[PDB]
């Protein structure tokens, strides 16, 4: 009834990847390929910071403070999450393209938004992980169609986000820090249009570096372990965006594969994504089913038994499609890690 | 809540086009299109054939039919919906890549279709449009989630038929001839989740060349009128198909864009198949609304106000995408037949 059946795909016709996939070991190949994106992320900065000098010449005093800063605060600056959206529609809109959020809204480009960015330089040092920050250029590619919690909401959730990173820091300090380095934003969200009693977690690559995680249960607030395999769902879409960033992992996006997640046929690289997300959430599921509480270990051993049964079947069908050599070398280790734990 | 964030595109930075929009003027741009997919299709084809002699020896006396046959009849033969479903599925088992239907079930490469397929060549050729023909390789993408009408369902449907395609060629007979050509196989489905009320018609890639189209609509049959636009409909599809394959229309199939047909934001390729589909049949109810009965011209001049309102919208939007040289020649042709009509 939906369908997907127009595809223009009818022609079928350098870092360890073992290593980057285990928080422990990819501390290294994570900093090379961050390397690598800032490189072409400033160039593309710059070219947005001459193309607000066309339009406005006005500007160039707010351009002026990006001048003399330090290209070790630039490079970290150009990743974040809302300067990489605002970057990219800056560009777009010069070369006549346009881009709207999920509700069909077309998000316009705001020369205005410069003076909010040059004004954080004066304040580098803030919190780790930004938990709820406001800032509308994050909020953009939902429109109205996702809620972001505020005030009294926010202040909760900040408390259940700590603890969270706690129980994760306690499990894997390794992967704290690799959601320091990729995912830094943390966004409260609310979806008005699904059940209140289901967990409510997504991610989009053109706003990469924001996690946006529910912490609202309808009314009631979600627990540490429901927001930790939040966060670390999402956090794994990050990582793995960073990486196909560089490194493509999959050769052709078609046929369509069979995803145990969704009820539709989804692409190959959308199983792959799926997989890499639900690797590190068996894992986390697996670490609290022995060494966590009397009462998390009934919950925990029913995500065990889902998560491997699931990761199982997706496996083999993502083997038989068009992946690289890094994409099958990723498969093969996300295989193991699933074995190695039945 | 449905969401398609994870897309790889996160790196955003001849034929006569107007002569193959209109059936009058397109027979010699199909034929050279045809050509070109055709001795693509040819090789595709041995290449089965050769891996067929592979797994079963034995079959050497069915295949030798296929190669001696005259290439008159196998140029037409390797680009037949069932033909070329069947030739992909047996490549794509042969390179250890596995093709599902969309309720997710696998497509089993059957060496046995040759001998149906044999069998064919030496039948006597039926009527050009093949009218509910009972061939599994045109229901395999499909699966169990569509139902195909048979017995006397198929038999009250081949009637409504000869009448919608009757009334299409009273309207252009060049039309008609374009459909035996690029569309020649009709299949009459049912979406048992879809609405009674609702007309049901799609298409595939994966079985180019057939149109599946409703019949039976709850407890009544369909009318010529209703027929012949889900006809047409699913033909443009197939037309553009046929298009794409040489020529390329777009660029970058991102960022996601807004339909006018659709809740959510559909790529750049869906809108131009849409815009595309919808110029037609703009074409075909506005002949309706003024050559058409006194009955019909009601419900024609509602299609031409809400079509026509869609495609006004619709146009606009696809223009800020990344269009190919063809791509933007064929908006610029549809936008001109849709600002023609008052």
């Amino acid at each position: 009834m939906g369908s997907s059946h127009h595809h223009h795909h009818h022609s079928s016709g350098f870092i360890d990847i073992a290593a980057f996939e285990s928080p422990l070991t990819s501390s290294a190949s994570i900093q090379q390929l961050l390397e690598h994106w800032a490189a072409d992320a400033r160039k593309e900065f710059e070219k947005a910071l001459m193309a607000v000098l066309e339009k406005e010449p006005g500007k160039r005093d707010i351009i002026n403070q990006f001048q003399t800063c330090p290209p070790e605060i630039l490079n970290k600056l150009v990743l974040r999450p809302s300067v990489v959206l605002w970057t990219t529609v800056m560009l777009q809109a010069s070369n006549g393209i346009t881009i709207h959020s999920i509700d069909g809204e077309l998000i316009a480009p705001d020369i205005n938004y410069l003076e909010e960015l040059a004004e954080s330089l004066k304040s580098p040092n803030e919190g780790v992980p930004y938990i709820n920050r406001d800032d509308l250029w994050l909020r953009l590619p939902f429109g109205q169609r996702i809620l972001f919690e505020s005030d009294e909401v926010g202040n909760i959730g900040t408390t259940i986000v700590h603890e969270s990173l706690k129980l994760i820091e306690s499990w894997r300090p390794a992967l704290l820090s690799e959601i320091i380095t990729i995912s830094p934003e943390i966004q409260f969200i609310k979806d008005p249009t699904a059940h209140p009693d289901k967990v409510v977690s997504f991610s989009d690559n053109s706003v990469p570096g924001a996690l946006y995680v529910s912490i609202r249960q309808g009314s009631r607030y979600i627990d540490q372990y429901d927001l930790a395999d939040s966060l670390i769902h999402e956090h794994r879409h990050q990582k793995l965006y960073l990486l196909q960033r560089s490194i493509p992992l999959i050769e052709i996006d078609a046929p369509l594969v069979p995803s145990p997640w969704r009820e539709d046929l989804r692409p190959p690289s959308g199983l792959l994504h799926a997989i890499f997300v639900f690797t590190h959430l068996l894992e986390f599921w697996a670490y609290l089913s022995r060494e966590g509480q009397d009462q998390i270990k009934v919950r925990a051993k029913n995500q065990v038994e889902t998560i491997r049964t699931r990761l199982l079947v997706a496996i083999p069908t993502l083997k038989r499609t068009h992946l690289t050599t890094a994409g099958r070398e990723m498969v093969e280790q996300l295989e193991e890690l699933t074995t190695n734990m039945g």
